[PDB]
């Protein structure tokens, strides 16, 4: 089980996919929620990425099949396409996922963020980081919903520092574009899903706080942060759930005037990488690292949730340390971080605590030398 959200409000779920090209915007939507009698949200909704995680994980295609037999009707607790708790305007996060997800694996930051007060946007990435991801090849095709699937590249060593770096950067561009939308939404421009389902956009107009935006993002999607940061100002601030560096151009590193939060996994990180975090630091800017003790890199994903303690600490999806407890950290310091720099008005400051990594879990800046 996927945890609930621990704040106040219920949470519910939907996607939207504008335009129906594979340039146009796709993302999973969390947002505060009425209470609600909604059936919950189907956790991975179609088989093609159960093949794509198969290919990504490097196994027999009968993999594909079993992942699909095991978690093909998995739900996660958010309310699908329940209505919008309307008379607020919300902050709004736009999220990244790593390399070999797509939009639907991080719902649990995604409710837990909603259930405090923020819509989510989670963006499905075309650049071919996604395990798989789909749009359509012309109007008629998005019509009767005939689905074109675009799965994982795969890349020889002499592309990796070229291809990465335009993927991180086309990354940046769906974040904002994504952004972009959400405002045109707001502003109540009519749009048509391509997706066609029973939500209604026009509750959202009105109802997205304009001024109070951040970004955050795990693995491919934490140095997507840092890219779309100093590409889009509109972005206030930024949170890297155990970044990964490399696609990062040398240019970006100075040039990032937003406030930015390091979370990293205990098991992940590196020197080659922490270095390059660290070159993100400058005395006239705002930056806080912390270290989640006995943490893997799979923690801030929802596979850490999906199996048992043994199975999944077998497979490197979860750490020493319990996956709730680890992802509650996660979030409250994100959470309190968030407060400060979109200047909200709430109690999250009651855990700044953590975000100076001052708990017996938690690590201030990082294990990793770099000497
Ligand atoms: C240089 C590549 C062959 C290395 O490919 C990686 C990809 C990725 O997404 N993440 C999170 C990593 O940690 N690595 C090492
Ligand atoms: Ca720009
Ligand atoms: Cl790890
Ligand atoms: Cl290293």
């Amino acid at each position: 089980k996927i945890p609930r959200g621990n704040g106040p409000y219920s949470v519910g779920c939907t996607d939207l996919m504008f335009d129906h090209t594979n340039k146009g915007t796709f993302l999973r939507l969390y947002y505060p929620s009425q209470d609600n009698d909604r059936l919950d949200t189907l956790w991975i909704p179609n088989k093609e990425y159960f093949w794509g995680l198969s290919k990504f994980l490097g196994t027999h295609w009968l993999m594909g099949n079993i992942l699909r037999l095991l978690f093909g009707s998995m739900t996660t607790p958010a309310n699908w396409n329940s209505p919008l708790r309307p008379g607020e305007k919300y902050p709004l996060v736009v999220f990244s996922h790593g390399l070999g997800a797509f939009r639907t694996l991080y719902s649990a930051i995604g409710i837990d963020l909603a259930s405090h007060g923020f819509i989510v946007a989670a963006v499905e990435h075309r650049d071919r980081s996604a395990s798989a991801t789909y749009y359509f090849k012309d109007q008629s095709a998005a019509e009767i919903g005939d689905k074109s699937w675009l799965y994982l590249r795969t890349l020889k060593q002499e592309e990796e520092t070229h291809i990465r770096n335009e993927q991180v950067r086309q990354r940046a561009k769906e974040c904002s574009q994504a952004l972009s939308l959400i405002l045109d939404i707001d502003h109540g421009k009519p749009v048509k899903n391509a997706l066609d389902l029973k939500f209604d956009m026009e509750q959202l107009k009105d109802s997205i706080d304009r001024e109070k935006i951040a970004v955050i993002g795990h693995s491919f999607g934490g140095a997507t942060v840092i890219q779309t940061l100093s590409e889009d100002q509109r972005f206030r601030c930024g949170i890297a759930l155990d970044a990964w560096m490399f696609p990062l151009g040398d240019e970006v590193y100075s040039r990032i005037p937003q406030p930015l939060f390091f979370i990293n996994s205990e098991y992940f990180q590196y020197p080659a990488n922490i270095i390059k975090m660290k070159k993100c630091y400058s005395p006239d800017k705002e930056r806080k690292m912390i270290t989640i003790r006995g943490s893997v890199h799979q923690n801030f994903a929802d596979f850490t949730f999906a199996t048992g303690k043994i199975i999944g600490h077998m497979l490197k999806l979860k750490g020493d340390i319990d996956s709730n407890v680890a992802i509650d950290l996660s979030n409250k310091a994100s959470l309190a971080f968030l407060q400060k720099h979109l200047g909200l008005h709430k109690d999250f400051d009651q855990w700044d605590c953590l975000i100076e990594g001052d708990d017996e879990n938690l690590i201030p800046g990082t294990n990793i030398n770099t000497t």
